[PDB]
């Protein structure tokens, strides 16, 4: 237990699982949403996939 | 020619075509036919599979 002549200032990183507040204004941003596309993708004898 | 002195018991497995006979009484087993479908397998460009 004897001082060195030096001095350290240790550093760390904390990780902090935090839990936000989102603010957004009325009006803010303006969506223009399309009716949606629908394909047949599997053609199978057990079940189809659209 | 001379016999060694052991012996041996050859086994061979010969297989036969025999034309068989099937009997099966009525109403032995119950049947669901189902619809049948069709589906593209091998979509070549020379020529489509089925």
């Amino acid at each position: 237990k004897i001082h060195p002549g030096v001095a350290m200032t240790v550093v760390r990183t904390d990780e902090i699982l935090s839990e936000n507040i989102l603010f957004s204004s009325r009006a803010s941003t303006s969506m223009f949403i399309g009716t949606p596309n629908v394909s047949r993708r599997e053609a199978r004898v057990d079940a189809v996939t659209f």
